[PDB]
């Protein structure tokens, strides 16, 4: 049955609640982004109204074959009316098409659901600045002070310089990047751009990327692997065995692989700076784990909530254990006492 933290009080609305069958009293189903833990349950047989971004609507239509008449895409940063309630969709700084949703309840309560997000000071200048929020449904993925990670910009600088160096030293090296969902496209696109190559990938992945409105994408991606020296493979194939096999398939065009695994966090963060990151190497294969996150660090999360000053916080992640929930509630009290709301 549907958890309480997916239900918006005083409305007929749910958020990211497609795996519970017909939810009692739900008149409109919102989808924050196209990740499987959130969309699980949608298909061509869904016949309730789904409200989402344009990009998410493209992916529903083309990848899951949801019928167009049930997809209701909304423009960002625009006041819209849904079943009698004003809503706004804001950029979540997550994966392409990912949104936060502001709901303006008829009784005067204002609710922000972040979906999945990476908090940023840029958010302090959207339509959030203009009114008070009473309740915050918060992505608490990394809600503990051990979770520090560098900016996206520093991580991409490290990747570009590493790949450019390796291929300049050996023009017969192949670069491989792992993927399992949309998100983190900057990793493989920035590398291809510095090498003057397109990114080669499966037809299924190319189709997924064509749904995303990324400008000049026909310019950076391709299904012709033979013309490309940056290849995208499933994340599960980013290991020594999987990569030895791929290299066999390239028919002696290449004699070395440098591969990247963009992870969220890994405990090498508590000790090591990005500058200090080293690969695992075996033979002519090296694998770098890089801490490219599309969720808030602890400090970014803290800053956002201390700026927003909500009256109540409802966590949406790590809610399944009493020790996690207690930990989070303790941090929320600290933040409130330190900031004075
Ligand atoms: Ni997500």
């Amino acid at each position: 049955t549907c958890p309480f933290y997916k239900k918006i009080p005083g409305t007929g609305f749910t958020v990211d609640a497609f795996q519970y069958g017909v939810v009692e009293g739900c008149t409109a189903y919102f989808l924050t982004h196209f990740h499987s833990d959130h969309y699980a349950g949608l298909s061509k047989h869904f016949t309730f109204p789904v409200y989402c971004s344009e990009i998410t609507g493209n992916l529903l239509k083309n990848k899951l074959h949801v019928q167009e008449q049930y997809i209701h895409p909304l423009p960002l940063d625009t006041e819209c009316i849904v079943n009698g309630v004003k809503v706004v969709l804001l950029d979540a700084n997550h994966c392409p098409g990912a949104v936060m949703i502001l709901f303006y309840l008829p009784n005067g309560t204002v609710i922000l659901h972040t979906g999945d997000f990476r908090a940023d000071p840029s958010m302090e200048r959207s339509l959030l600045a203009d009114q008070k929020v009473h309740m915050l449904y918060l992505d608490t993925t990394y809600c503990s002070p051990e979770y520090t990670f560098p900016s996206q910009q520093e991580v991409i600088r490290f990747a570009i310089n590493t790949a450019f160096e390796a291929v300049t030293l050996n023009p017969h090296a192949l670069v491989v990047c792992g993927t399992y969902s949309i998100g983190k496209e900057k990793v493989f696109l920035a590398i291809a751009d510095v090498l003057g190559s397109k990114v080669g990938m499966s037809q299924e992945k190319y189709k997924t990327l064509q749904c995303l409105n990324i400008p000049e994408i026909n310019s950076l991606i391709t299904t012709d692997m033979c013309s490309s020296l940056v290849h995208l493979l499933p994340m599960m194939q980013i290991n020594f065995k999987g990569l030895q096999s791929h290299l066999k398939k390239c028919g002696g065009k290449y004699n070395q692989i440098l591969a990247f695994r963009p992870t969220g966090w890994t405990h090498s963060n508590k000790f090591t700076r990005i500058a200090d990151v080293i690969p695992q190497t075996k033979g002519n294969i090296s694998i770098y784990g890089i801490p490219y996150s599309e969720h808030s660090s602890y400090l970014e999360m803290k800053r956002f909530v201390q700026w927003l000053k909500p009256q109540k916080i409802i966590p949406t992640v790590n809610v399944g254990t009493w020790k996690s929930r207690s930990t989070m509630e303790k941090y929320f009290r600290e933040w409130k006492l330190e900031a004075g709301y």
